RNA sequence: GCCCGGAUAGCUCAGUCGGUAGAGCAGGGGAUUGAAAAUCCCCGUGUCCUUGGUUCGAUUCCGAGUCCGGGCAC
């Protein structure tokens, strides 16, 4: 039964600034809950802590893998577990921070155990998919497992093919192993969400800080990963806002103005998804991005002094 | 100044053989089990620029005006 703290929220709503706040008054370790502040080479696009800031609140699960290779919330809850199992044993309290809530929640449901990806049956599945197109493939999912047919739509590429993946490899079926749970978060949390109070200032917030990163060299440190001729826009890496729509723009594909506003609109639908995650989102407190900085005080209270 | 194209949803544009119109994108909402900053599902009434003409009826054809891209001329 120790204690932890989820700190959660869309993009540009202040959730580092808060969080090494709290580091000040409270015994804790940052661990970072992003999937793309994990790779090395991707700082400004990512609104990655600077060098100062990272001095003051050290964070973990940072600069953890290269560009070219996938992470997965599996792979997150264990390394979040493991670093959890560090902090507490120092007795202090992990402050998980990020915008990534499928990895909180993959940390705090856990995930029914299941088979890793395995690239040789997913280039199958691509391969079948281009020849007969992915309704071939619903079709065939939908006779092995029902279940899972009826509510991956055959438009959905990565879910079905995940579906008949598992199936492939295992001979079991996705609903057949998802009958069994995974291991709950054996913590003591105390959940927070901040966000701007109206989203019409969270867009602001967002195109404002867009424009800063561009203004704090965006576009050299994507041109530094597309020199490398190795990576490609189907590693998760390339596919993260901003980055995304450089790409198309180094490609020659899209003008420069065209790209600023695929970015920020990208980043602004990644936040309106953020907000759907966290709407309904059990046990959180909300907190507001806007002036109220001074939230902490509401973490402060909920979670008492430790 | 003259000629040729445009002028229709927040933006880019389709369309209406004359019977008041629809895609994409932007925006909104919802899903979410080893790619998740990903992948996917649902939501489209707008003085069809203005004004005359013809017409039962015009955003739609014709005339003129206005604004916007070009071209010719100085
Ligand atoms: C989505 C983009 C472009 C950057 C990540 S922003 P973030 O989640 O770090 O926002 P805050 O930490 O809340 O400022
Ligand atoms: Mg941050
Ligand atoms: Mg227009
Ligand atoms: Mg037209
Ligand atoms: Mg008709
Ligand atoms: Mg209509
Ligand atoms: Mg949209
Ligand atoms: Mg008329
Ligand atoms: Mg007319």
């Amino acid at each position: 039964l120790p204690k932890a703290i989820f700190l959660m929220g869309p993009t540009a709503s202040g959730k580092t600034a808060l969080a090494i706040e709290l580091r000040k008054i409270l015994p804790v370790e940052l661990i970072s809950v992003d999937s793309a502040l994990i790779y090395k080479g991707m700082d400004i696009g990512t609104a990655k802590p600077n060098a100062e800031e990272l001095l003051a609140a050290p964070h973990r699960l940072l600069d953890i893998r290269d560009p070219s290779q996938a992470y997965s919330a599996a792979d997150f809850r264990r390394d979040a577990l493991a670093e959890m199992a560090d902090i507490t044993a120092a007795g202090r309290i992990p402050l998980l921070v990020g915008g990534t809530m499928l990895y909180f929640k993959a940390l705090l449901e856990g995930l029914s155990p299941l088979p890793s990806a395995d690239p040789e049956v997913r280039a199958r599945i691509e391969q079948q998919a281009a020849e007969q197109g992915w309704e071939s493939l619903h079709r065939q999912l939908q006779e092995v497992d029902p279940v899972a047919a009826a509510r991956i739509h055959p438009n959905d590429p990565q879910r079905l093919s995940r579906a008949l993946e598992v199936f492939f490899i295992s001979g079991k079926t996705l609903t057949e192993l998802t009958q069994t749970s995974g291991d709950a978060l054996p913590y003591q949390v105390h959940q927070f969400a901040i966000a701007p109070a109206s989203r019409e200032l969270l867009h602001q917030r967002i195109e404002q800080r867009f424009h800063q990163m561009l203004a704090s060299g965006f576009e050299a440190e994507v041109r530094a990963l597309f020199a490398r001729g190795d990576l490609h826009t189907d590693l998760p890496s390339i596919r993260c806002v901003g980055y995304r729509q450089m790409w198309s723009y180094l490609e020659g594909e899209i003008s420069y103005d065209e790209m600023v506003y695929r970015g920020v609109c990208a980043t602004r639908q990644l936040a309106k998804r953020q907000i759907t995650w966290l709407r309904g989102w059990e046990g959180v407190h909300w907190l507001d991005s806007e002036k109220p900085e001074q939230a902490r005080d509401e973490v402060l209270q909920v979670v008492g002094a430790i």
